């Protein structure tokens, strides 16, 4: 069966042509590390790259970068031949001769200052009709070469030579333009394209495949995520590299003629595609498309809105094509297009986290270089409601801030602009904080769904409640098979309850990372918002976007908080239950505990709680967190201390045993004192970068007591009251 | 229509309003014109919601145009040929009341989300193309499901096939224009896969009403004989002998409620009466009573009993019934006293139901001091029974009914285990297994690095055991009890003639 095909997946490497392969490929075909290596792929055309040894990409793939796969006219979920090639080559002179497709605007010399620092160290084979990128000069360019020496021989050495003449040539339609969106061009969401790529890539590459057999291939995938997300460019990536025709209307060119062709444009963007088979349909704006909830007006809206509906609801099987929408909210899409055959299926897209970010940083910047001592991961760490656009927008704007602080000295008032200086216009420390201190941040008050940063080692302490959190919530995930032997259900949910400051909110954030999930974050104030609002469909879909990125858990933060504001154990005539109380666990009740979800609950006084909640089936485990012991507070407190520097002389077992009725947060509120008190005598003594002894005894002078006697007792007879393991505590079985 | 020999016509909801206004009502017209020509033929309609939203709409000028087409279509359909219409929709409230007059629609049906009897069935009438392995059964996999719509379940077939046929196209990698028939038959299907659908899959109807079949019968209560007694000669007697009620000249009962100490499976005996009659069950426990207090929407309550009385024969369960009392105080509370927006409407729609029809009402509730008398009023809800807690003979049954599906070893006992609780309810115990079973499994884990449970998880889970029903509420309900009974003074008295 020739044993020689590959699939094809996207690489992960950030470099110019490197494939990676695992490692039992490297003694397959008696291949060492640094050789060449020829490709062979379709239209009968060859190909050379480097191979890299890889062991945790997978086990039988190949990775391989974004150059070769347009240069080998190879896109993904397709066959592949390597074979090993041990020719010595020495390459001798090259031809260069550049595209006028993108080479617009840029004069000049851009042969020896900006392809020249690109291919020293690197020892890159080259090929007789590559297409490659490079960067530099706030833009990126491609290369073709035309006539050369007859490929192979061709090796990347000092003592080869150039020479350019200076007329480009006329591309033809063979090829695609590298420069259009591609798989890789899309980054802080991992998760939710692996969807899309298990989605799309079997009707699209396998069209007689599906239509041999029986199966019904989704018709619709709404896109969700505030707006600004990138669902315009993952659906333009997904068609541009399937040889699909791609198709976009985006949600205002059909309201914006006159009423009557509306419907006719619509009707014949469908018909058209269908001629071009395989193709794909896109909307990036449905939302302003069918408002078929509260606008209840005008005559041609419905007309319009029925129109899709009769387009979509007569996609038989005929041809193939996939209708993609976007949009920012999944309360803002007309019911009616939520039946089967029409978006049966969904996605929604988060806001990445620094992760995330970090990604989107170099994907953006990838075409400037920067300095030595700027760096992308601590200016990351700081935006945590930017969009993925602002960001996009971030460098954009941070880049103008740079070449101005230049231009205005330099004063090069010319028609035509040089390409040697444009690429020096280097971006510096100051441009980023300005940059970042102007900008404006578009979702502040989305839902927080993001991965923790934190993980077992942030919390000091509190061993006996690690274990039972370690056996509840990871052994039915390893060990599915064991409770369903048995025959009894999992636990759905823990709530703890505690003296406030005790970090209830830590030990629910790190049991996400250890078990590699999402993590929700619903606080009290969050909790209180539809308490006032008078809207109870809020609380509706903040389940959905959890199981949705399943695994997750959801947490709640002073669950009690609502009860606040309206009393308590008394309060006003009525009881413990309000317009919130019975949402929460109605929801809950209905849905499936096979899900991998969870539920946490976090309050202070579990004496308010009302006992619906506490019901077995919802919350059954209750978990008391009393004040931290002695030998807790050391590591608590080193947990806090392990970002500032500590001197050799610090002494903290003797700190944390002098404190009895202090709870976690009044040693973190100490060391921040301690620290802060530090940069006071810094900047005194500037008219050291290291702490010392006495900046401690004036910092324990602040020292707060908030949790006091009467709420220790309170809780200590509520937890033995809700134990109750007397009586029985030890007894043998006679048999 | 497509096994009867007659024509079938089908418009769904949107191809109507698609086109231009003043032809549309021209396609109608002519829809009804073109059936009558192939006698017999039948119309359907997919979606009518959408035609005639006359409720809270009232915008359109052509919108009421086409709604009185379709009236006056189906008010003229005299004899002359033979032809039905039928009409589909997603809630009996999102249709025009003028459509359901007499002569259009007077004949209605409800379909709901079919029970695991019923997935298991779509399940292979939906994979029957597919051949299974040895390994891979059906059954079990429908069981845990219970929100997924019948199209949910054809959509996660498909979806498992192509999970299925996904993780090997990879290795093969035949690229070709056609294939043969030789290779896409032995794509079969494993365990794997149906779970990961499962898990990726959403489901559509999740908090619709739970209209279900149950799947408990008597032997899963252990004990409790008393109330067996008195349910099977109260509920079954009317129904098995309907004319001795008709002779004697009075009307059978038509709802029993009782009250307990919570956790005394007040669900369980109200789900295994409907299986041994073999009717339907309804489920509207205190959440979904809650539901719409707040919402200030009294419509909903409107046809859950037609629903209910739909689906002849079926029962009506209420649970935590004074559950609304505790979010606004008790006995005094505020100003008011023991009714509000939700208690008028329990009563009143079910003041005027035909006690003739197979339905039956169901009350649980944990206070009965609380419920305000007007429901206890001799008409609607007259018997009372009040469950004590389990003796020492009916633990052994509870505990050995919950402990039939986990492996029980031979040197467990259960008659000492069972004498030894005093003040536990039936929860206390089904937490106790619960907890054990749960500790067995930390021991196989640790053990790893044996399928069958031992004497040494038991000491170690009643260590955990909650006392939830204290002694205050005990003689609370005595008292209310001994109160309502009533059978001191003339309890043995014999007649002179
Ligand atoms: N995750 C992302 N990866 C790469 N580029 C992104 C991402 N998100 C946004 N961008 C950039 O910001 C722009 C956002 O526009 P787009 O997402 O197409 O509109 P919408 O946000 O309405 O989908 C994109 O054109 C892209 O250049
Ligand atoms: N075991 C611990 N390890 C690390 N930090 C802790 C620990 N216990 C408490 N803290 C600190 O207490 C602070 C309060 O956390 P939070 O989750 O708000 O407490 P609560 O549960 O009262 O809301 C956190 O910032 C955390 O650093
Ligand atoms: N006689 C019994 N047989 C079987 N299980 C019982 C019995 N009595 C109580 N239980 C258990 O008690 C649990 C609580 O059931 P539930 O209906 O919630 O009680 P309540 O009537 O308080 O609602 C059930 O899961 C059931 O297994």
């Amino acid at each position: 069966n020739r044993p020689n095909r590959l699939i094809v997946d996207e690489a992960i490497n950030e470099d110019n042509s490197v494939v990676s392969l695992s490692q039992p490929k490297m003694d397959e075909l008696q291949l060492f590390r640094g050789d060449t290596v020829l490709l062979k792929g379709k239209k009968r055309r060859e190909a050379v790259c480097i191979v890299l040894s890889d062991d945790t990409c997978s086990d039988e793939k190949i990775r391989m970068n974004r150059v070769v796969r347009n240069n080998l006219r190879v896109r993904l979920g397709d066959v592949i031949s390597i074979q090993p090639c041990p020719d010595v080559k020495y390459g001798k002179r090259i031809h260069v001769l550049p595209i006028d497709d993108t080479v617009e605007g840029i004069t000049g010399n851009l042969f020896e200052v900006y392809l020249k620092p690109y291919f020293l160290e690197a020892y890159r084979p080259i090929r007789k009709g590559d297409i490659f990128l490079v960067h530099g000069g706030m833009r990126a360019v491609e290369f073709k070469v035309v006539e050369t020496d007859p490929s192979p021989y061709c090796i990347v050495a000092p003592d080869t030579v150039i020479h350019c003449e200076g007329e480009p040539i006329k591309r033809e339609d063979e090829e695609e333009s590298l420069n259009e969106v591609g798989y890789d061009d899309i980054g802080g969401c991992r998760k939710q394209l692996a969807q899309i790529k298990e989605m799309v890539e079997l009707p699209l590459r396998h069209p007689a495949l599906f239509k041999a057999i029986g199966v019904k291939p989704p018709r619709g995938i709404l896109l969700y995520g505030p707006p600004g997300t990138g669902k315009t460019l993952i659906a333009r990536a997904v068609a541009n590299e399937t040889g699909a025709f791609f198709f976009l209307i985006n949600g205002p060119e059909i309201m914006s003629k006159l009423a009557g062709e509306s419907e006719s444009n619509l009707r014949k963007a469908f018909e058209e595609a269908e001629k071009n088979a395989p193709a794909i349909i896109f909307i990036d704006e449905l939302d302003a498309i069918a408002p078929k909830r509260e606008k209840t007006h005008g005559e041609v809206e419905r007309r319009i809105v029925s129109q899709l509906l009769t387009l979509m609801d007569g996609l038989k099987q005929r041809a193939h094509v996939i209708v993609m929408a976007a949009t920012n909210r999944p309360n803002s899409i007309d019911p009616a297009l939520r039946r089967f055959g029409r978006f049966d299926r969904e996605v929604d897209i988060g806001i990445p986290d620094a992760t995330g970010r970090l990604e989107i940083l170099q994907i953006h910047t990838k075409n400037m270089k920067l300095a030595d001592d700027v760096d992308l991961e601590q200016v990351a760490n700081e935006t945590h409601g930017h969009v993925g656009a602002d960001l996009a927008a971030l460098c954009s704007e941070a880049a103008l801030q740079a070449i101005r602080k230049k231009m205005d000295l330099i004063d090069l008032e010319d028609e035509t602009i040089d390409a040697e200086v444009m690429n020096s216009l280097a971006v510096t420390m100051d441009d980023f904080r300005w940059a970042l201190s102007q900008s404006n941040p578009s979702a502040l008050r989305e839902t927080v769904v993001e991965v923790p940063q934190v993980t077992w080692e942030d919390i000091g302490g509190l061993e006996d409640v690690k274990r039972e959190l370690q056996e509840l919530v990871q052994y039915p995930v390893e060990h599915p098979d064991k409770f369903l032997k048995f025959g009894m259900t999992p636990s759905k949910g823990v709530l703890f309850y505690g003296p406030p400051g005790c970090g209830k909110t830590l030990l629910a954030k790190a049991i996400a990372n250890e078990c590699q999930a999402n993590f929700i974050s619903i606080k009290g104030p969050e909790l209180l918002t539809m308490w006032f609002g008078e809207s109870e469909a809020n609380v509706r879909e903040i389940f959905d976007k959890a199981r949705q990125a399943a695994p997750c858990v959801l947490f709640f933060d002073e669950l009690d908080s609502i009860a606040k504001a309206r009393g308590g154990n008394i309060g006003d005539g009525g009881g413990a239950a309000d317009r919130v109380i019975n949402q929460i666990l109605t929801e809950m009740d209905g849905m499936s505990t096979k899900k991998n979800v969870f539920i946490i609950g976090a309050t202070n006084r579990p004496d308010i709680i009302d006992p619906a909640i506490l019901r077995p089936g919802r919350l059954d485990q209750l978990i008391y967190i009393p004040l931290p012991d002695e030998k807790s507070r050391v590591a608590i407190l080193k947990a806090n201390l392990r970002k500032s520097p500590v001197a050799k002389d610090v002494d903290l077992e003797f700190l944390a045993k002098m404190t009895n009725g202090f709870s976690g947060a009044d040693l973190t509120e100490i060391c921040q004192r301690a620290c802060k008190l530090a940069i006071r005598e810094s900047i005194e003594s500037e008219i050291v970068p290291e702490i010392r002894r006495d900046h401690f005894e004036e910092a324990m002078r602040f020292a707060r007591r908030s949790v006091s006697d009467n709420d220790i007792r309170k809780y200590e007879m509520f937890a033995q009251t809700l134990q109750q393991s007397r009586g029985f505590g030890s007894f043998r079985f006679p048999s």
